[PDB]
């Protein structure tokens, strides 16, 4: 109520931010999809999203500097006006004032996301949100609408004042920040609850949520494939989604 009663993890990986099953045309072979059509839609989508991150979350300046969460290095950020302030033209390439220009970036980087996670359209101009709508309701029509399936879930509990939910990845954290910004799963997922296990591992960020969130709070975890008293709920199956739905409305969980 006052407090976050019970928090959910969701590793939406081999599903959705990670769907390397796409690209290796296993997805069709398991499902009876086409296999061609599959690997065209995650190459074109692959493109849009790195083609966001490069245009507008600086990317190229982050990549080999991914970090595990966003709020890592707000200890090196000096708070001052940045709109006139440009990036291109600074020391960064490839650090008391280095790693001061490490920071604001991703202060920006949290700006844009907080911004445009609810009008993508906003960032990412049309026709650039009427390309990726038809991109993803290509996709969709295939895993039988995945995505808008899982996202009865996510906003059911994002209502819930006692529940929140976390997302723990593999990627680095630029890209997936960008995966959820582009698939709309910017308002069920707060930019703060985020976590790329990315340099350390899985078992790193979830000892870092226990330690954030506290063990006060019921821990779940809900993702696909593979200690901490965390209870999990491998949701592989399409009508598995349908009975964890059918679980939060009797409030089961
Ligand atoms: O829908 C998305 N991923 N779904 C993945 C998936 C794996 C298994 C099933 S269930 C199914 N699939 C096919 C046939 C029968 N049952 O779905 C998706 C991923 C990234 C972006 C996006 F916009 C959408």
């Amino acid at each position: 109520d006052n407090e976050i009663e019970r928090v959910f993890v969701w590793d939406l990986d081999e599903t959705i931010i990670i769907f390397h099953s796409l690209l290796t045309g296993t997805f069709a072979s398991r499902y009876g999809k086409d296999t061609t059509t599959s690997v065209r839609i995650g190459l074109m989508m692959e493109e849009m999203i790195f083609n966001l991150a490069d245009t507008h979350l600086f990317f190229n300046d982050l990549e080999d500097c991914d970090q595990i969460h966003v709020d890592d290095v707000s200890s090196d950020d000096n708070g001052q006006d940045l709109s006139t302030y440009n990036f291109s033209a600074d020391g960064f390439h490839s650090g008391v004032d280095w790693m001061r220009k490490l920071a604001f970036r991703y202060r920006r980087v949290k700006e844009m996301y907080n911004t445009y996670k609810n009008n993508v359209g906003g960032l990412i101009g049309t026709p650039k949100r009427e390309t990726w709508l038809q991109l993803r309701a290509e996709l969709e029509a295939l895993t039988d609408l995945w995505l808008t399936h899982s996202l009865k879930a996510l906003n059911l509990i994002n209502s819930r004042p006692n529940c929140v939910n976390v997302l723990v990845t593999t990627t680095q954290l630029i890209p997936a920040l960008a995966k959820v910004l582009l698939y709309g799963l910017g308002s069920v997922f707060p930019i703060e609850n985020i976590y790329s296990a990315t340099k350390t591992g899985k078992e790193s960020c979830f000892e870092r949520i226990m330690q954030r969130f506290g063990r006060k709070a019921v821990y779940v975890v809900i993702g696909d494939g593979v200690k901490h008293n965390m209870p999990f709920w491998r949701i592989s199956c399409h009508a598995d989604l349908e009975a964890l739905r059918h679980a939060l409305e009797l409030e089961y969980l």
